RNA sequence: AGCUUUGCGCAGUGGCAGUAUCGUAGCCAAUGAGGUCUAUCCGAGGCGCGAUUUGCUAAUUGAAAACUUCCCAAUA
């Protein structure tokens, strides 16, 4: 062979840059494959949870 | 006029809630249900059947857990 040690690193990230849990990554993949995203209520709940997490991690 | 009682309903605090809270259309019941104490005495329901409204919020699962056209590229 040519001779090298390829650093094959595979990670799941989002548009916000945060690393995603495997369940979250699978949910994103399924939402993109099915062509339909989550509903308005689910999106609002996720946004509120993200805001709460950001507030908690700030202190 | 001030004050107070019983009963009742509204409102409120606090408390209880499966030996608790009710329906009972079934039956019996002050013309006496049920009594081991106090029995020539007490005085209320008892026994079977069948139950334990509404709103909000959160979380989990799932691709989607339900409110009215969405997406892609570029400039402003």
């Amino acid at each position: 062979k040519d001779g090298y040690k390829p650093d094959v690193k595979i990670e799941y990230v989002d548009e916000t840059g945060r690393k995603l849990t495997p369940k979250e990554a699978f949910r994103q993949l399924s939402h993109r494959f099915h062509g339909k995203g989550s509903g308005k209520m689910k999106t609002e709940r996720r946004m509120k949870k993200l805001d709460e997490e950001a507030l908690l991690k700030k202190m």
